[PDB]
C-alpha cells in the first residue's frame, strides 16, 4: 500500500549539553571542563499513502543562515546548519517527483527552527500542530522575540502564507491520519507540544516518529539522559517512558530526532523507500 | 520577640551548570567552550524563638568528606565541601549556647547531601519535610543508591536515631510553625519537594529562607535561569515567580539558597543576629 522516505536535510551541530543535559561535569581535577560540538542529522519523512500525502516535519528553511540569513547571527553561530542544495526540502521531494502541492498533511513535531523551516511552502496541506506549540510560537512571533529557536521571519511566512491550521488540543486523543497513520499527542517536554506518529507499514511493520520527544539513542536508555533544551522536564520524562512502553507493546522500531548513527542506518530518498 | 542567626557551615564548589543551566553555550567559535567550578556557601538559619528553637536545614555531615567520608568519591569530587570545625553545625550552635536537644523544630528545605547533612543530631525535635522529598529519599536508600545527592549513610542515619518526622503534604496550605514563622510549601521544583520560611522578624521586617528554590541573584533575575539540578522545571519557574509575589505583597527579603555576594553581606552568628 504506502511508501516511506527518509529525507537527508542536511546537518547541524550544537553544544553536547543541549542534546545530553551536563554530559560531562567540572570535578576538582577537572574544573574547567570542557563540552563537545557535535553534528546530528536533520531529516523529514514523506509518507506517500493512497489516501494522501503525509509530511513529517519540514527542516529548515534554505534561507537559514548566512548574513542574509532569517536566523539571528547569535543562533547561526549556536546552532549552525550546514546543508546542499540537494538536501533541501523542495529538492528532495521534487527527486521524489512531489509537489508541495501534493501533501495533504504536515505533521509538525514542534515549531522548533530545525522541524517548522519550511511549513510555509506547503499552502495546500492540513498544518497538524499541537496547540500549545502553536500558541508558545505566536507569542515569541507576537512579543517580536527574534533570538531563539523559533524564528520570526519563519512564523510571519506561515502567516503571510494562510497555511491551514489543525491544533491538536491538550487533551486530545491520538488522530488516525489515515490507514496505519496514527499522529501521537506526546504533549509538552523537549517543548510546548510535542507531536509523534506511529506508522503501520505492511512489511517494515511500526514505526514510531519521536522527533525531538527522543534526541538519541543515548537519550532513550535505559537510563533516560534528559536534554538541555527542555521546558517540561516531568513530561519529558513521562513521554519518553510512554515512547518505551508503546514499543513494546505494538512491537514498532523507534526513529529518533538526531541520531547520526540510526540515520546512517536508514535508507534514504535516494535509495528507497518503506513499505 | 526573636533572634534570628545565620550561621556559616562551609563552602562547595561545582560546575557553574549546575547552578545556571546551560550558561556558556558553546559556539562555532568555541566548540569546546570550558564551564568554571563555582564556590557558594552553605548556610543554615536559627530561629531562636519564645515557642521554641527553629532550625532552618543542617548543612553537611562533619564525616562528609575524606576516605572515610560518607559522600562517594564521585560525589566528593563534583561537589567538594571544605569547612573548618568552627563551621560545623554542632559547634556553630555550641558557640551559641544551643543545644541540639534545645531545637523544637528542624524544617528541612530538601533532603540534598548539602541540607540534610545534620538531621541525625536533632533527636529531639520535630523534622518537617515535604513528603515527597521524604519518598524519593527513602527510594534512594531502598534502592542502595549509594551514588546522587541522597547520602545513603545520612539516611542510614535518619532512620537508626529514630528521627520524629512531620511531612508537608503535596497539597498541605502553608503550617504556622509560630508566631511570625511559617513554613512555606513550594512542591516540586529543584527537588521532589521543597520547604521554604517566612518569617516576619519586629525589626528587621519578612523574610523569605528559599533555599534551592532559588539558587542565586542570578537564577532569580528577571528573567529566571534555570539549574542543572531541577526536577521539575515547570513547578521550579512556577516557585520562583511565587516568591517574588509573596516578597512583593509581603515586602519581604530574599534569602537565596547558595549566593556567594548575599551570604557575605549577612551578618552571621559570629557577629550577631537579626530582630
Ligand atoms: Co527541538
Ligand atoms: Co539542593
Ligand atoms: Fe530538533
Ligand atoms: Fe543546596
Amino acid at each position: 500500500r504506502p511508501k516511506l522516505y527518509v529525507m537527508d536535510n542536511g546537518r547541524m551541530r550544537m553544544d553536547k549539553n543541549w542534546m545530553i543535559a551536563m554530559h560531562n561535569p567540572a570535578t576538582i581535577h577537572n574544573p574547567n571542563a570542557q563540552t563537545e560540538f557535535v553534528e546530528f542529522p536533520i531529516y523529514t519523512v514523506l509518507i506517500d499513502h493512497p489516501e494522501g500525502k503525509i509530511l513529517f516535519d519540514t527542516s529548515c528553511n534554505p534561507n537559514s543562515m548566512g548574513p542574509q540569513g532569517r536566523w539571528a547571527e547569535s543562533t547561526q553561530q549556536m546552532f549552525p546548519w550546514t546543508a546542499t542544495e540537494e538536501c533541501y526540502l523542495h529538492n528532495r521531494l521534487e527527486q521524489l517527483k512531489v509537489r508541495p502541492e501534493d501533501i495533504r498533511y504536515v505533521v509538525a513535531s514542534h515549531l522548533h527552527l530545525n522541524h517548522a523551516g519550511c511549513l510555509e511552502m506547503f499552502t495546500n496541506a492540513t498544518i497538524i500542530v499541537h496547540e500549545d506549540e502553536f500558541n508558545g510560537a505566536l507569542q515569541c512571533y507576537a512579543r517580536n522575540q527574534k533570538e531563539g529557536a523559533y524564528i520570526w521571519a519563519d512564523i510571519d511566512a506561515w502567516i503571510k502564507n494562510n497555511l491551514q491550521w489543525r491544533t491538536v488540543k491538550r487533551h486530545e486523543d491520538n488522530i488516525l491520519l489515515a490507514e496505519g497513520v496514527k499522529v501521537l499527542n506526546f504533549g509538552s517536554g523537549h517543548a510546548w507540544g510535542m507531536l509523534g506518529l506511529h506508522v503501520e507499514l505492511p512489511e517494515t511493520g511500526g514505526i514510531i516518529l519521536a522527533s525531538d520527544a527522543i534526541y538519541t539513542a543515548e537519550s532513550y536508555g535505559p537510563p533516560i539522559k534528559p536534554p538541555g533544551i527542555i521546558y517540561d522536564s516531568l513530561g519529558y520524562m513521562n513521554t519518553v517512558e510512554r515512547i518505551r512502553r508503546i514499543a513494546q507493546e505494538t512491537k514498532s522500531q523507534v526513529w529518533f530526532g538526531h541520531d547520526a548513527e540510526q540515520f546512517k542506518k536508514f535508507r534514504k530518498s535516494t535509495e528507497g523507500y518503506y513499505e
